[PDB]
């Protein structure tokens, strides 16, 4: 509370250890439906039903820009593009196994560079 303070969690490193954890889901082998933002005007129904599309080259846009606050807005991000790939495809699908696959890596990697 006021002039009440528990301790200072350093944070000095959280962008350079989020960059390198977007690096490695850009090079994983299943990362091929999430690079580049859904094509609006090809894929009828996505505008529609996916109220907040992303991909990673946004996330990566906007983690060199500057636009995310703190670490848990960039999890947030990543674990979108997971939720809107189950929202819209088939689980025994090529894209919806690649989105599963995707997630574990991605939350293993988050567990084991800050827990």
């Amino acid at each position: 509370s006021m002039s009440v303070k528990k301790p200072k969690r350093d944070d000095s490193k959280d962008l350079a250890l989020c960059s390198m954890i977007l690096t490695e889901m850009e090079t994983h082998e299943d990362a091929w439906p999430f690079l580049l933002p859904v094509n609006l005007k090809l894929v009828p129904g996505y505008k529609k039903v996916i109220k907040k599309p992303m991909d990673f080259s946004t996330i990566r846009e906007k983690l060199s820009s500057g636009q995310y606050p703190n670490l848990e807005t960039f999890a947030l991000d990543v674990r979108l593009v997971f939720d809107n790939c189950e929202t819209f495809n088939e689980d025994d699908s090529d894209i919806g196994r690649a989105g599963h696959n995707m997630r574990k890596y991605f939350e293993k990697k988050w567990t084991d560079t800050f827990k």
